[PDB]
């Protein structure tokens, strides 16, 4: 009984009735109405259960303002709740993408990091619903757009760089300290408050660790530009590796930031690939770059193998580097200081830096496809 009160357990009234809902769905069809037995329980459920959907939180409660994120399985929604007249972002994904792509399972760490967090360095989530089509997930808007539009929009000085990069480290060091690795750190994954503050979003491809620390994990799994060579040579077979893959994905973005590309471009996926491979020999800085001694050091300590990475012992090891000297910022109170860009906000829709942006088949027999879905809905 406690369980059913629980946010965190499976059998709480959100899931009992998802269940519920999930079964009516899957069932629905006038082939597997045939069955008595199925039509015994929907026509003694369908006029209560399609009251419970009205009643429920859904789609049609929110005005969507614009489109202002996309990704592999849905995008993201600046939202108005109509009844409140509260702001969100709302990230819908495919039930159908994610079945068909056998790809549906990756959602509930990032539902339950932005439920509980509770971290200033983590986007929060307020509700998750789901419909037939899509999960939703509403979280707060973060209107100050990402680092890539920041990046597109500034030459980065070393004094902004410093404060970025250390916010990311605080952030992915309190998801480390959640038990998680993150695995795919990069600037669309970084997001920037009312303030000018950093928060982490996309947290598909993030992993519980082991007592030990590690992972066992036989995919390569995040984006090309930022793999670390311990996740892609874990393609072939029995990975095993830690949190510090999440530093070497920093480096990428302190290059990113100075010197204007990724430090493994390449015009391939393959070529991209075999630059990490080679990484010893393809990190390269441009000869015109300009980039201070102790960026290089920094950078060039975290893209490097895991075994003499700089974090592999802990994050103070990090914090001490020289290229974090600074005028600005204490590691103890950088987030309560001011950020290097302001947002000049306009309205509360203001999205002004967000750059512009099938269904099932009918069974035959019973196939459960919104089983998958069950215990989503939150709040
Ligand atoms: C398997 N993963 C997918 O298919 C997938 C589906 C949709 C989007 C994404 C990646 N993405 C992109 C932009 C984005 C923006 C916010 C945001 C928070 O606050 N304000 C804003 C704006 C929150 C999350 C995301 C985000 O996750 C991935």
């Amino acid at each position: 009984e406690a369980l059913i009160r629980d946010p965190r357990s499976p059998i709480n009234v959100e899931s009992l009735l998802d269940g519920l809902n999930s079964l009516v769905l899957d069932l629905d069809f006038p082939a597997l109405r045939k069955n008595k037995n199925i039509d015994n329980f929907l026509n003694r459920y369908e006029k209560i259960v399609k009251k419970i959907r009205g009643l429920q939180m859904k789609a049609e409660d929110y005005d969507v303002v614009k489109v202002i994120g996309r990704g592999a399985f849905g995008e993201v929604q600046l939202v108005r709740h109509k009844a409140s007249q509260k702001v969100y972002a709302m990230k819908l994904l495919s039930k159908f993408e994610m079945i068909k792509r056998s790809d549906s399972a990756f959602f509930w760490e990032e539902r339950d990091i932005m439920a509980f967090a509770n971290s200033p360095w983590v986007v929060q989530l307020f509700y998750a619903f789901q419909d037939d089509r899509y999960l939703y997930m509403v979280m707060e808007y973060m209107p100050g757009g990402d680092l890539v539009n920041l990046m597109s929009n500034y030459d980065v000085p070393e004094k902004w760089a410093k404060f970025y990069t250390a916010e990311v480290v605080l952030a992915l060091d309190a998801i480390h300290s959640m038990g998680l690795i993150h695995r795919d750190v990069k600037p669309d994954n970084m997001l920037l408050d009312k303030h000018g503050h950093l928060k982490l979003a996309d947290f598909g491809t993030c992993m519980k660790m082991d007592e030990t620390g590690m992972v066992h994990c036989d995919t390569a799994v995040g984006t090309p530009d930022y793999i670390s060579p311990e996740v892609l040579k874990s393609q072939g077979g029995d990975g095993f590796y830690g949190r510090e893959c999440d530093w070497w994905s920093v480096g990428v973005f302190l290059y990113e930031m100075l010197v204007g590309d990724t430090p493994f471009y390449a015009d391939s996926l393959v070529g991209t690939y075999s630059k990490i491979m080679d990484h010893k020999n393809s990190l390269c800085f441009p000869e015109d770059a300009e980039i201070s001694k102790h960026a290089k050091n920094l950078i060039c300590a975290f893209l490097t193998d895991r075994e003499v990475r700089l974090g592999r012992n802990g994050v103070e090891e990090i914090r001490q580097h020289p290229f974090f000297k600074n005028d600005q910022w204490h590691w103890d109170n950088i987030r309560e200081t001011a950020a290097p860009v302001v947002p000049e906000l306009s309205s509360d829709i203001d999205s002004s830096n967000f750059d512009d942006i099938e269904t099932f088949p009918i069974p035959k027999a019973f196939v459960g496809n919104q089983l998958p879905f069950i215990g989503f809905t939150y709040y």
